């Protein structure tokens, strides 16, 4: 039952947040087994790192519930309050330009979309607090020639700081993965400089490293910001590499501008060409590594972070229309949408042949060469390195699932979800018998049984794998009309003639 797996969701979304709320209301960071809390700034200030990140899955469950619409509404109210009256961005701190941007500038941003499109709570609140924040992350543009930003910079001050470590280049998904944020907040405020300094990281991404001839479109996760060259580095669709892709093309979802499906569609080429392999003994479709260049070795190890590619390869060949209308489109790609199947199999497959249904933070298909001390998955297509075993309570296989069933309306995505959906039910639960103290945390061993558990609780819990998995359960969907940042926030596709009459155009080409 759709609506009754609903209830469900909601309920679990609801245990967690009742938790959260009563013993780390206003924190940063929370751990369920101990009720404990802490924030991250070091003099102590909130962020309001759970908060902003689920308040739009509040405003989508109170939008759909029908056993706790009131709970939700007053939750809402009081998150929307304590972000107007308690939070406060103007915090003598470094932080993570990608992080804030993604987590709490995207929050903030769906909050106010859902809030003007569902018409609960105060729009204006969220929007405020956008540009505020917006505006503070903004300068971290102005530190180099090349507009690449260095990793953090300091909220009160507006000072810049590279990345400690790798010889001070920043990942390039980080300066890669701002561009959704900054784009709509350029659109809602009409200020065009969101914008511009969001767009110039790519021409020197491109120019200077000779990405599409030399690469092949396929990104090391290393950039110098002050050379706009890369550094030498792994090349992978994992951690500080995955999201570069997304957004290239999640703009041309978002905004129209065609030059990103182009570039998208190199990489996605490039991608199927030296990365893409299948496992033994299922062949199952996987994206690997390259350490040493694109004439190195083929890596068989593989993100967790990875499995997000289902839902992008589908959204882009679909362009969010039902295969059933996609399928007689020129737009449609038979490739991309048959590898997004794939992979999305193989990532449900990661859940499916774990001991405890749930996929680790990583893993390393077989291809016939992993001749230690590894578990190898029921089926034997992939093993489990010992310092790999911990789950995060990460959303991408859900958030692919997701994608996959609204656009095949293939029943069997439902049936995976579920049983995922049971498996963090049943194995990330604390107090599992007591729905009066019952929550989830995240887990340090999802290979041993029982799971041992961990004393945290992800933000992206809320905002991405309850969401996505309700979302899975809604009957109607439309991903026509909304691209979601990598938080999972959603925005709405913006209308091109606006776009024209507000001077937001591509401001560079290749
Ligand atoms: C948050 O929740 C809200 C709901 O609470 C949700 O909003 C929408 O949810 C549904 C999305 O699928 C949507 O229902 C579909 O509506 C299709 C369109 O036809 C119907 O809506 C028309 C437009 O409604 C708006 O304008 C109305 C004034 O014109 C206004 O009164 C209304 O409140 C909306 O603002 C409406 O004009 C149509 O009217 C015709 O039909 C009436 C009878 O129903 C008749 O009285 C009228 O004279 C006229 O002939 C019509 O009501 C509809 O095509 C579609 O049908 C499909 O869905 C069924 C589901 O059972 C399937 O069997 C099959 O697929 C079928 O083809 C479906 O009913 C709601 O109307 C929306 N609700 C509102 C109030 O906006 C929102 O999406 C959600 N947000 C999120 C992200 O969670
Ligand atoms: C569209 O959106 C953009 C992006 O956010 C906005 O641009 C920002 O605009 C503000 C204000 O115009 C800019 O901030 C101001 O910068 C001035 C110049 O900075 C130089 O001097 C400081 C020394 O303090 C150096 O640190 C810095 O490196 C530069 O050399 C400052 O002089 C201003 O300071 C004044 O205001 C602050 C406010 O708290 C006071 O604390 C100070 O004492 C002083 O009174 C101020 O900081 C900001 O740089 C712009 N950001 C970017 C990325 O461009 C647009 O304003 C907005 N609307 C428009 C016009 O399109
Ligand atoms: C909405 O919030 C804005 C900013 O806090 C405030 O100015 C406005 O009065 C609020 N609207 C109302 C009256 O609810
Ligand atoms: O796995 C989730 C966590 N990291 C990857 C990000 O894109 C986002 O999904 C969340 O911050
Ligand atoms: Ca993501």
């Amino acid at each position: 039952a759709g609506e009754m797996d609903r209830d469900r969701i909601e309920s679990m979304f609801l245990e967690s947040w009742r938790d959260y709320s009563k013993h780390g209301w206003g924190y940063d960071v929370y751990g369920p087994i101990e009720h404990t809390s802490h924030n991250m700034p070091r003099g102590n200030q909130p962020l309001g790192w759970i908060i902003v990140d689920s308040v739009d899955t509040l405003m989508l469950m109170y939008n759909s519930s029908t056993l706790y619409k009131s709970e939700f509404e007053a939750e809402i109210q009081r998150s929307e309050h304590w972000i107007n009256d308690v939070l406060d961005f103007d915090i003598d701190a470094e932080v993570n330009v990608f992080e804030t941007t993604i987590r709490m500038l995207g929050g903030l941003l769906s909050a106010y979309h859902l809030s003007d499109v569902l018409e609960v709570g105060n729009k204006t609140v969220y929007l405020n607090k956008a540009i505020d924040l917006g505006d503070r992350l903004a300068l971290a543009f102005l530190s180099t020639q090349t507009g690449i930003p260095y990793s953090s910079i300091n909220l009160h001050s507006g000072q810049a700081v590279k990345n400690h470590a790798d010889g001070g280049a920043s990942s390039t998904a980080e300066f890669t993965t701002l561009q959704m944020e900054f784009k709509y907040l350029a659109y809602l405020t009409g200020n065009r400089t969101y914008w511009e300094l969001v767009e110039r990281v790519y021409e020197p991404l491109y120019k200077n490293n000779d990405l599409l001839n030399t690469y092949d479109g396929l990104v090391p996760i290393y950039t110098f910001p002050d050379t706009g060259k890369f550094g030498a580095s792994t090349i992978r669709f994992g951690s500080r590499g995955d999201s570069f892709y997304e957004y290239l093309l999640k703009q041309y979802l978002l905004t129209h501008e065609t030059l990103y499906y182009d570039l998208y569609r190199k990489s996605m080429e490039g991608m199927k060409k030296h990365l893409l392999a299948q496992s033994k003994p299922s062949s199952l479709w996987y994206i690997g590594e390259r350490e040493q260049g694109l004439q190195g070795q083929l890596s068989p190890k593989m993100d967790h972070l990875v499995c997000f590619m289902g839902g992008l390869l589908a959204s882009g060949s679909t362009e969010g229309l039902s295969i059933h209308e996609a399928r007689r489109r020129p737009f449609f790609s038979k490739s991309d949408w048959d590898l997004a199947k794939g992979i999305t199999d193989t990532c449900y497959q990661m859940y499916k042949q774990s001991s405890s249904g749930l996929a680790p933070e990583i893993v390393v298909f077989n291809d016939g060469n992993i001749k230690d001390g590894w578990w190898r998955s029921s089926v034997g297509d992939f093993f489990v390195k010992p310092l790999d075993r911990h789950n995060l309570q990460r959303p991408e296989t859900v958030e692919s699932i997701m994608f996959m069933y609204h656009l095949s309306h293939d029943h069997k995505y439902r049936e995976w979800g579920a049983e995922i959906a049971t498996s963090f039910f049943e194995n990330t639960c604390v107090d599992c018998n007591d729905p009066k103290l019952r929550r989830f945390t995240s887990l340090s061993d999802c290979i041993t049984l029982p799971t041992k558990k961990s004393n945290n609780m992800e933000s992206f819990w809320l905002a991405e794998t309850l969401k996505y998995l309700y979302i899975l359960f809604l009957d109607e969907f439309d991903l026509t009309k909304v691209v979601f940042n990598t938080e999972a926030h959603p925005f709405p596709v913006l209308d091109e003639e606006i776009l024209k009459s507000q001077s937001l155009t591509t401001g560079w080409s290749l």
